[PDB]
RNA sequence: UUAUCGGCGAGACCGGGAUGCACCUCCCGAAGGGUCU
């Protein structure tokens, strides 16, 4: 319980990403993070407190964590 | 993060030759002098 805002998240690619078919999902990225920050493997308590940083869909039962999207400048492009 | 895992690596001389030198005066003018046992 945290009062969320939309934000946009921008980084800077230093080595090829290989997606799993699916397109990485920033949640999955933040679950990663928190499980590391969490020494804990539970899906449960990672998820709880995955909550209180991302605003979950109970509705839809995801999280407000946009797919993968690259950004790709003038000069260097996809590859 | 659509799973789990994986050093890319090992060997090599780049070196062998050459004068950069050949010609020029920098000189032309001046009183530093005068005051005190």
């Amino acid at each position: 319980m945290l009062n969320f805002k939309p934000y946009r998240v921008i980084m800077s690619s230093l080595t090829p990403v290989v997606i799993s078919g699916i397109a990485p999902s920033l949640d999955g990225i933040l679950y990663e993070a928190l499980s590391q920050a969490i020494p804990s493997n539970e899906p449960g308590v990672v998820l709880a407190r995955l909550k209180e940083i991302l605003l979950f869909n109970d509705e839809l039962g995801v999280f407000h964590a946009s797919s993968l999207r690259f950004g790709i400048t003038p000069e260097q492009g996809i590859g």
